[PDB]
């Protein structure tokens, strides 16, 4: 029966029923029946309204709870006021009773609407004060969910009721107030707000700002409170401002200050909430197509909090040298979290280079570092273990690491390739292909040819050795990629072959287009390279140190031709480097081995028409390589880019350079170190001139990759021949990457010439200068000798 129902004798009986305690499940019955209590409005109310009056006069303590026991656990016995002198037998506990009524209220009044004398609100506002109410964490999840509901229950009715007293003011809803809003900052800052309670507390305050109409009151009051937060930023951080800055060596300070930032809901998380505030205000409430972003960062930049950063940045990295107990990620990560997540304050986006690195320097710790202005360098100063931890932790990538440009220094590729150990992985119906297993590329046009691009990775690679679609499973690569050293090498077709730029290696070889199926052929290297990546194994055979960048939308390498092909950069020393006065045209059109797009392609804007000048000195030589792999075979690179873009998906993008890819797709090139030591033209630099033989005597010192990535940084065509490298690959493939001293400025770059390798080694000093500069430029890939 709908409509109003019994008034009392179910309520008047409840007087004793409101002093109860029992295991749950018995209480669900209460949920359902009290839900059936709807449509009454008398059983729903009257007792309920005073029940908060009771709780403020009750649960506030067992005594006042016993007071309401006498008042009510009694009135049912005689008349509706007190009597019975009844004494509490512990039949109820404030916590259990409160939480049970709370869950029931959420279950039921959620449906209730159109009615939600501040006394109840005073209980929502004044009683809210109580440590009774400020001494709870276990329920605090449910309390937070409440507070959203209260916001939303109000928000739905906040449309006008909060100001329209027809329904909200049944218990006199004040038209918005701040005292409790101030109470938020004054209390929720406590450890009270669990990490989980912390997040949904952010959500609470988000609603607060929102509800309806509270966007003109709650949001601005919370903004003022946030301003207040800067004041309390150093509530205990100031004492912490040097607690971790003292440690050092075998110094122990213990966990007295650990539980400020290591204790979110005490600090650290405080800064996190500060972030989230304007973030949701901007990232969530606003949207990037609407979000000023800079204003979001302006806050935390114009409202940055500089004071703490320079003061504390100095006090952090002392752990890097110390052997303390409570100055680790426990507390440091809170800072890293903040200091990273923030992406705020002063300059952080200041990615740094390698250069000669002078000769060397001992960066002990993050030395007296300033505010975030000098932070990512702060990271690279704690690099000692920070870089390895990043090599063992991408959780920072998701957390602390919120907005990054410079990080790559400490966030070296070695960290991001570790990410690509899990991000390694980052529907294959059928690809009924044969692929000769020596022809492979040569028959891929008619056999595989990417099976029309990424379909190959979206279809089982039934490619067979000759007819064995299995053997190494679908997509055989054990020798199918090792045989590409013939198919890719492609002695048959012009698609790939010993090139004038690289006789030793096998890159598009210019001609390519002359082959009738070049377009379909390059669809196979559009995939096989992006498929070897998006598939098992890699073909060891090397292409060139300019092919790898051409896989994706990246330019060609001009400084490579210094090594890659001196006939195009060093013999062309009349332009770009060595000698040029913006007049030397130097036949601005390179040899057209292509013969497909043969229009004596201009090496600069106009080539034979326009003079090679400051703008086009690089272009003249660069356009050579552009007319080697990106204009000679550009239409051929069309498929190269199609599959390369198609085959692959967010695969270690921009972490592995061409050398690293050369160390990966072709594998880390091997070396005959014994030869290298007694090779390299070791005396060509004036062995023992305070340097030279120092690296040809202490030879294994640098690194294995520094002896392999160097071989790429000196040739431009990899193809390591070992044997002392006197046949070091190149246009002709000779010279042990000769180490001619050149008696330069002691720091001039090694302008090697793979045809006649030079590897300038000017008058360095006893290691020091010899170390560093070359030890890192070699590990660059397409950044030391390639694109840069």
């Amino acid at each position: 029966y709908f409509a109003p129902l019994i008034d009392r004798a179910g309520i008047a009986s409840l007087m004793k029923s409101v002093f109860i305690s029992k295991p749950y499940i018995q209480r669900e019955i209460y949920h359902e029946l009290f839900y059936r209590l709807c449509s009454s409005k008398q059983n729903r109310n009257d007792l309920m309204n005073t029940f908060l009056f009771i709780l403020s006069e009750g649960i506030i303590d067992q005594h006042s709870l016993e007071k309401v026991y006498n008042i009510i656990s009694s009135r049912a016995m005689g008349h509706a006021k007190t009597t019975t002198v009844r004494q509490l037998p512990s039949d109820c506990t404030p916590l259990t009773v409160a939480n049970q009524t709370i869950e029931i209220l959420q279950s039921l009044i959620d449906a209730d609407s159109r009615l939600k004398l501040r006394w109840p609100l005073w209980h929502l506002f004044s009683l809210l004060d109580r440590k009774l109410i400020t001494d709870e964490s276990v329920l605090m999840d449910l309390l937070t969910r409440i507070l959203q509901v209260c916001t939303k229950t109000l928000a739905v009715l906040s449309t006008s009721s909060n100001g329209k007293e027809n329904l909200s003011k049944k218990f006199h809803l004040p038209s918005f107030d701040e005292d409790d809003l101030m109470k938020i900052l004054s209390i929720i800052m406590l450890d009270s707000c669990t990490t989980r309670v912390f997040q949904q507390t952010l959500n609470i305050i988000y609603n607060l700002s929102k509800l309806q109409g509270c966007m003109s009151i709650f949001t601005k009051h919370l903004v003022s409170l946030a301003i207040s937060i800067m004041s309390k930023l150093k509530s205990a951080l100031d004492g912490l401002s040097r607690e971790v800055g003292t440690i050092t060596t075998g110094m122990e300070i213990n966990s007295e200050l650990l539980q400020k930032f290591t204790l979110p809901s005490s600090d650290q998380a405080k800064l996190l909430k500060i972030l989230t505030t304007v973030d949701f205000l901007y990232t969530h409430k606003r949207k990037e197509e609407e979000r000023n972003v800079k204003d979001l960062q302006s806050l935390y930049d114009k409202m940055n909090g500089g004071p703490v950063w320079s003061s504390l940045s100095e006090c952090l990295s002392q752990f890097e040298k110390s052997q303390a107990i409570n100055t680790s990620a426990t507390i440091l990560l809170p800072l890293i979290e903040s200091l990273m997540v923030v992406c705020r304050r002063s300059d952080l986006s200041q990615n740094r280079n390698t250069a000669v690195k002078y000769e060397d320097a001992k960066l002990l710790d993050f030395s007296k570092t300033r505010v975030e202005n000098l932070f990512f360098p702060f990271t690279d100063a704690h690099k000692k273990l920070l870089n390895q931890m990043i090599r063992s932790n991408p959780k920072l990538m998701s957390g602390p690491f919120a907005l990054l440009v410079k990080n790559p220094k400490v966030l070296d590729f070695d960290n991001k390739r570790y990410f690509f150990n899990a991000k390694l992985k980052s529907e294959r119906p059928k690809l009924p292909i044969t692929v000769r297993r020596e022809q492979v590329f040569l028959d891929s046009y008619r056999a595989l040819f990417f099976k029309t691009n990424d379909e190959i990775k979206n279809s089982k690679l039934e490619i067979t050795f000759k007819g064995e679609s299995g053997v190494d499973a679908g997509g055989v690569t054990r020798e199918w990629y090792q045989v590409l050293s013939r198919q890719m090498f492609n002695p048959d077709y012009a698609l790939f072959l010993p090139v004038p730029s690289d006789k030793t290696t096998f890159h598009p070889n210019r001609t390519s287009g002359i082959n009738p199926e070049h377009l379909s052929f390059f669809k196979f290297i559009g995939m096989i390279i992006g498929k070897a990546i998006r598939d098992q194994c890699f073909l060891d055979c090397h292409f060139s140190r300019e092919v790898y960048k051409n896989i994706l939308g990246r330019p060609v390498s001009l400084k490579d031709m210094e090594s890659l092909d001196p006939d195009y950069y060093k013999s062309l020393v009349w332009i770009l480097e060595n000698d040029i006065t913006d007049i030397i045209e130097e036949t601005f059109s390179v040899e057209t081995d292509d013969y497909g797009e043969h229009k004596v392609i201009n090496l600069i804007e106009g080539g034979k028409d326009i003079i090679v000048t400051e703008a086009n000195k690089q272009d003249y030589v660069k356009k050579v390589v552009e007319y080697k792999l990106q204009t000679s075979v550009k239409e051929q690179m069309d498929n190269f880019l199609v599959g390369f873009y198609a085959l692959i998906s967010k695969d270690l993008i921009t972490i592995f350079d061409e050398q690293e890819l050369e160390l990966l797709i072709s594998g880390l090139p091997d070396i005959d170190v014994d030869d290298w030591k007694n090779n390299t033209t070791y005396v060509n630099y004036t062995a023992t001139c305070k340097e030279v033989s120092y690296f040809w005597r202490a030879v294994r010192s640098f690194d294995a990759e520094e002896r392999a990535k160097l071989l790429q940084f000196v040739t431009g065509t990899s193809k390591v021949p070992l044997n002392g490298f006197k046949e070091l690959s190149g246009v002709n493939g000779v010279c042990k990457f000769s180490i001619h001293r050149d008696f330069g400025s002691s720091e001039r770059l090694p302008s090697s010439h793979t045809c006649f390798n030079q590897l300038n080694l000017p008058p360095y000093e006893s290691y020091e200068t010899l170390r560093g500069s070359l030890l890192l430029a070699i590990n660059e890939g397409h950044e030391g000798f390639g694109l840069a």
